[PDB]
């Protein structure tokens, strides 16, 4: 397959790739992910799992399959930091 891979723009993780822009041809070798290899793979069908904006208020978002993670700044609460204390 020769197109955006034969230049890769770049390569990220599930959540650059998350669309068309790779899936296992560029999003393979990019990163370390060794057992991510499979881990990644094998349970992802998931968007990504950061896909649909899991958290909330200003909150950042660490994907990975196997479920993610997401992050609230100083003055956020609850799961998705959806209490935004200030």
């Amino acid at each position: 397959a020769n197109s955006f891979l034969e230049e890769v723009k770049q390569g990220n993780l599930e959540r650059e790739c998350l669309e068309e822009a790779c899936s296992l041809e560029e999003a393979r070798e990019v990163f370390e992910d060794a057992e991510q290899t499979d881990e990644f793979w094998s349970k992802y069908k998931d968007g990504d799992q950061c896909e649909g904006h899991p958290c909330l208020n200003q909150g950042h978002c660490k994907d990975g399959i196997g479920d993610y993670t997401c992050t609230c700044a100083e003055g956020f609460e609850g799961k998705n930091c959806e209490f935004s204390t200030r």
